[PDB]
This record gives C-alpha cells, structure tokens and sequence, in this order.
C-alpha cells in the first residue's frame, strides 16, 4: 500500500532488451515480448498498464496508469523527456475499419488489411489522458496532445493540439530546453 | 508471465461458464463475475482488464480488447458473430437515471432510483472503437463501425459507420466483409 | 466469479484512517497511502479503481471501475451521495503543459509548475464515464457531468454539463434531495 514496483532484482529478471537504472515498474502493469522492450533511465511505468510488443522508452520518462503500448512488430518509440498521460493508447497495427476486410486476431490475415507502421514520440512530447495515437505517426518534437485527443496523421513539431481528430490550437513554448540543459548541467 | 495470461482449457471450464466453445482465451487478469449467465462460442479473445458481469453471449470469432466492460446486469449484451469490440470500451444493459428525478447506484435500495435498462445487442461484423461508450435498450445493426471515442445511446441502422458524442452517421460501410466471411468459412 | 470485495477483516488491515462500516473494496483495486484516506458508510469502489494519496469519501457513494482519484497531498473529497461512473480520473494536482516547464514524477520539482488545488464533490454530484476532472475544482451540489466531459473549472449546483471542456446545458432536477430526506428517515424509524 506504499507502492506496486518491482525491485531492481525482479527487474534483471524480466528478460528487457535492455532496461536502465532508476525504472519503476509496477507489477500490476503487463509486460509482453520482453526481449523486444527496451527501456532507458528514470523511468515509471504505472499499474494497469500494457506494454506489448516492440516498444523503446528512452529516460525520464514517466507512463501513467492505463496505459497501452501496443507495439506489434513496426515498434513504438518515445525519446527523452516524452511523458504519457494515463490511459492512453498507442496503437502500431490498426485493422481497417472501412469494411473492406475482417478484423482482428481471430481470424486469418489474409482477409484482414492491417494499417501498420513504427509509431515516434519525439523529445519533449506530452500526451494528455485518455487519447489514442494511431499508427505510422510521429508526434513532433515538444508537441503536446490535450485530453481525449485522436491523433492519425504525424504531428507538427512544437504545436499543442486538441480535439478528435486532433487540431492545432496554439505553439508550444520552448523554454523546457532551456530548463533541460539546466537540468542536465545540474548533474 | 510475459508471453501470455490467458487461462489454460482446464481452468476455463473450471470457471462455470452457462456455455464455452473452443479456442477460447480469457486473461486472467480480466474479471467474470455470475459465469453462469455468461455464453461464449468459438475462436474468441477477451484481454487484460476486462469486466464480463451479469448475462453476456459472444459468438464466435470475436476480439473483447483489454480493459473493455461489458456490465450485462439482468437483461443481457449480445454479440453476434465477428462481431468485436476495440480497447477500453464500455457496454451497459443498465444505467440510472441522471436528471435529478432519482437516487442513483448500488448503495441505495430501488425504490428510490429509476434505473434504464434495455439489451444490448451487436449484430454480426459490429466493430466498436477504442475508448466508446454504448448505453442501454440500443441494437447496433448488422456491419455497423462505430469509429473511436464515439457514445451511442439510439440504436443504429446497419451497414453504416458512425462518430462523435454521441454519434452521428457519416458515411456507408463497405460490404466486402460479407464476400470474405463467406470465403473465410468456405476455407474451412 | 461473485465478487472481489476484502472481507471486513482485510479491510482493518488496510490502514485507513478511516473506514466506515458496509465498506465494499475490490481486491483489484490500487490503494496508495491509505493512512490519508478516509471512506464513510456504504461505498463500493470496483476493480481497477486507483485511490492515492489524500482521498476523503463520505457515505452512499460508488466509485465504478476503473476510476483513479490522484488526491496528492492537497486532497480529493466527496460529500454523501456523490457517486462517479466508470473510468473517470480526478486530479488533484497536474503538470504546467504549456511547454513552460518540464513533467512528471522523474524530474524535480524546481523544474516543475505542478498546480494544485483540492478538488470537491458535492452532495449528489453525480461524475458520468470516462470523464476528467482537473485540479482545484468545486464541483457544485447536484451537479451532473455527462460521459466524456473534461472539467478545469469549478462548476454551478444543480445544472447538467457536457462536453471537452464542459459547458452547462440544463437544469438538474432537485426531487433527489427530497428522496434523500425520506431515505435517511426511513433508517431512523
Ligand atoms: S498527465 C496528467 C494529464 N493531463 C492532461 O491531460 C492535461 C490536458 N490539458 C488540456 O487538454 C488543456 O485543455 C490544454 C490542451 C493544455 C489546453 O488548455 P489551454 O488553457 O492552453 O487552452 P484553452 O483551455 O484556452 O482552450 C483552447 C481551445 O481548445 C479547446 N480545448 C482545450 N482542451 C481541449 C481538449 N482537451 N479537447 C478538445 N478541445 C480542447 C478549448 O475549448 C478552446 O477552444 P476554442 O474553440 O478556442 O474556444
Ligand atoms: S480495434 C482498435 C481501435 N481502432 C479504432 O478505434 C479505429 C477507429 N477509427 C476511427 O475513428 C476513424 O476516424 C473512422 C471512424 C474509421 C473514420 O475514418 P475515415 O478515414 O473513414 O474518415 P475521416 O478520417 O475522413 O473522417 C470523416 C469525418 O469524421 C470525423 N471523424 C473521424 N473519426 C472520428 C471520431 N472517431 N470521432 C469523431 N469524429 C470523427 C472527421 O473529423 C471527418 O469530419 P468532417 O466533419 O467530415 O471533416
Ligand atoms: S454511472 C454509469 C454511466 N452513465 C453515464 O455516463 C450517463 C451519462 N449521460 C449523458 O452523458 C447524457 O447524454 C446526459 C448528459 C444526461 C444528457 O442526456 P439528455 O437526454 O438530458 O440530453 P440530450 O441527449 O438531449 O442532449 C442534450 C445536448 O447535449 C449533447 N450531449 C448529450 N450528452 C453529451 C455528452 N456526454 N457529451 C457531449 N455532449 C452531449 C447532445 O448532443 C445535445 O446537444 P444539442 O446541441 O442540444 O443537440
Ligand atoms: C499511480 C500509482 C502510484 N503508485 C505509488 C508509487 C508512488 O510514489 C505513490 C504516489 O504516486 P502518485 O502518482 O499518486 O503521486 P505522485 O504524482 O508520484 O506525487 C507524489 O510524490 C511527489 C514527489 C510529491 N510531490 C507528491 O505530493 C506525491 O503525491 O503511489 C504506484 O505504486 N502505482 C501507481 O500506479
Ligand atoms: C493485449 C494482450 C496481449 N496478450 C498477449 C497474448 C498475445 O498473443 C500477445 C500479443 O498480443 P497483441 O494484442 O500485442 O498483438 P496481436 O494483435 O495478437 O498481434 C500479434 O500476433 C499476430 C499473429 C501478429 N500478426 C502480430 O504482429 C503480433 O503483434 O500478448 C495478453 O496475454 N493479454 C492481453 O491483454
Ligand atoms: C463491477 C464489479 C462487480 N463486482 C461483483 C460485485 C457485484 O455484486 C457483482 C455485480 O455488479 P454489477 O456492477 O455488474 O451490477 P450491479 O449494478 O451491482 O447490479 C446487480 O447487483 C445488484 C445488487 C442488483 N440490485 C442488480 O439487479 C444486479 O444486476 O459483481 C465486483 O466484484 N467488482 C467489480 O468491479
Ligand atoms: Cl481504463
């Protein structure tokens, strides 16, 4: 009741790729295809969520609860200083919704026609909770997704959006490289 | 655990479903509550954190995405086959009434609330969006796509894709899915 | 496959601060510090809920599953009757978006501009599915959120709201506090 993580020790014993120091991972969390994750430092990754498939998380980075990383074969992956909000989905594969195709995993491929592509999550990048980052997107450096926001196209670099789908709404100010070079320089 | 947490043939049974087929994969870490109301058919896939409580059928060949909650209560949800239903969805057979008229939820007894309840039915080749909200007394018809973040509280015409809160219909679904089942079973 | 409630003795070793009695917890639920929560009589909170930090709940009131109540240390409280629909998440505090500072529980707080402010629920506030309420945030008497609503700012009693970000739409209907007086009188005589 203080916290859900896995010690250091458990943490070796997942079989990460590769995983750095200072991860907080919860055990309620769940984690599949280890040996495809990779994970940097200073990293929390909160309960309830998914981590599947390909996914690269770089450091200080934080995953709230929720949170769903599906990332197939393609891969997801976020760069420093990128921090999703809880519930969030992030979606390498999508089936095609237009009804020209069967979907999901029950049936066979050759009648599904699966959008697919490696999804980015530039330096800097914030996604608001409850949102859905669709596939084959990179979500630009500094950009900020507001709450409930529907992403299907890549992002704009420095731009705050809002809305399903998302629109721009306004820049995102960059004084957060500044206070990363602080940040760093202070270590 | 980092391959899978679906339950292994042996121990669904044990769970006391009304009805189970074959090749069935429930997450353990998905929750069932009155298994004795719930029926499931062949080839179908329910992931982490789902809630099944209360009278639920599934048919078969059918993915339930993690996190998805299908409160069945009383009058029953119903899934046709190839129907399937997209991550963190919920589905309610049973909502309280949200004008002021009534008392609501499970700590106050019934005589003070006015609960809408009506079935939930999801003809065959429904698929419902990531993150949407299905409300009571609604039959989402045959082929209907509801897209994401979508919440449906009227039933709506088959064939058809729909969007927004709460939805509206947008545009035709293609039927090519109607050729490829028939192929697909034809395989088989 | 009836229920994951603890029992009341597993409740005791919780830890509350405060537990009161028909006290119904999912053993699926995350529960954070509870030694800052404080729950009255006749709540039920489901699976996947998250309670953490300084969370005060009053009586006849369920948090549906899926809900997380991120109290803090500035603290999240609802009065009796307030109830909150599936997958919500209030916070009572969030971080600077604007791109003016740096997020997140693995950066210090110099760099940080967390705002934070308690957020409340009044009597018979009722929160619908899925929705967001952020910090500093009175949600008003009677006061009903629709599904998917997104709330940054303190909200007028007795009105229905809907919307990303919420705007007020109808009157909310006041019979429910004459149900509650013959609720309550019921269990006294
Ligand atoms: S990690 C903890 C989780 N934190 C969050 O999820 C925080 C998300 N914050 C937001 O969604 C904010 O609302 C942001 C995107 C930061 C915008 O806030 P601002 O204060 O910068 O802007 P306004 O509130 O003035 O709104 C600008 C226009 O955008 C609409 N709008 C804001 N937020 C959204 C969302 N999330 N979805 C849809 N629309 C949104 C406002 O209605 C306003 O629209 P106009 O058309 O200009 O009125
Ligand atoms: S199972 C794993 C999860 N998969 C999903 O959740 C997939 C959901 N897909 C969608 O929501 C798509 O956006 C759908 C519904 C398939 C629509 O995509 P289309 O490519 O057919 O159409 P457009 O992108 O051209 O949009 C048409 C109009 O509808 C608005 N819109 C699209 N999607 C939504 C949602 N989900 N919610 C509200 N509105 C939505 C577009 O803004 C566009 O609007 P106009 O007003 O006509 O410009
Ligand atoms: S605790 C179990 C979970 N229960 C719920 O989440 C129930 C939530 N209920 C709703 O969201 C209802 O839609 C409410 C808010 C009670 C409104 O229902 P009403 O029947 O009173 O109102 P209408 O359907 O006539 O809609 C009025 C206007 O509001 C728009 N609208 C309704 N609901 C929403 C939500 N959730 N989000 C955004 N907008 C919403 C309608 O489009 C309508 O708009 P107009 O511009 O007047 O047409
Ligand atoms: C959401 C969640 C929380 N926890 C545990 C570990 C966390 O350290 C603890 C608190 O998490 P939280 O997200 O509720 O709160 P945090 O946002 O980490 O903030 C906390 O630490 C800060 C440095 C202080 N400034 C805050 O006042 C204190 O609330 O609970 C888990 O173990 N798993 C979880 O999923
Ligand atoms: C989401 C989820 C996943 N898993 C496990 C079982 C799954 O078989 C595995 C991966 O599931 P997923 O949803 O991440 O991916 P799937 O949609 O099953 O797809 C995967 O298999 C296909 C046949 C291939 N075509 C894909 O490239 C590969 O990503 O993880 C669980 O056990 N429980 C879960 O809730
Ligand atoms: C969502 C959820 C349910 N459950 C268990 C406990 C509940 O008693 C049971 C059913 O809960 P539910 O939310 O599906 O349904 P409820 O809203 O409790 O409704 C039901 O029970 C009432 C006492 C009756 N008055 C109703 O007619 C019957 O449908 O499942 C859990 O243990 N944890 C959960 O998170
Ligand atoms: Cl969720």
């Amino acid at each position: 009741h203080m916290n859900s993580f896995y010690s250091q020790e458990e943490l070796k014993k997942i079989g990460f790729l590769s995983v750095g120091k200072n991860v907080l991972i919860s055990k309620k969390a769940s984690i599949y295809n280890p040996g495809v994750i990779s994970i940097g430092n200073n990293v929390r990754i909160d309960d309830f969520c998914i981590l599947s498939g390909k996914v690269t998380i770089g450091s200080y980075s934080h995953i709230a609860a929720y949170t769903a990383l599906y990332g197939g074969e393609v891969g997801i992956e976020m760069y420093d200083f990128a921090n999703i909000c809880s519930r969030t989905i992030v979606y390498a594969a999508i089936d095609d919704f237009s009804g020209n195709a069967l979907m999901g995993p029950t049936i066979p491929n050759q009648y599904k026609n699966v959008k697919t592509g490696k999804v980015i999550l530039k330096k800097h990048v914030i996604i608001g909770a409850h949102s859905i980052i669709f596939p084959n997107v990179v979500i630009g450096e500094g950009v900020a997704v507001g709450a409930m926001s529907m992403v299907k196209e890549s992002l704009d670099d420095w731009y705050i959006y809002v809305g399903v789908p998302v629109r721009k709404i306004k820049a995102r100010k960059r004084k957060i490289v500044e206070l990363e070079n602080e940040f760093l320089k202070s270590m």
